[PDB]
């Protein structure tokens, strides 16, 4: 009578380990991107010459 509810439990549980993995993932590369999407930040300067 209620081995079917554990099992559909167990299903859920590990497709939700998984769907939070891949969120923690897509945030990382979201950050990645955001973070090295704005061009603006090479505003570096660097000196050189006949030195």
């Amino acid at each position: 009578r209620i081995d079917p509810y554990t099992k559909k439990i167990e299903e859920n549980t590990t497709k939700q380990k998984d769907l939070t993995e891949i969120k923690t993932k897509l945030l990382s590369f979201q950050t990645a991107v955001s973070s090295l999407a704005d061009a603006t930040v090479f505003a570096k300067r660097k000196v050189v010459g006949s030195i």
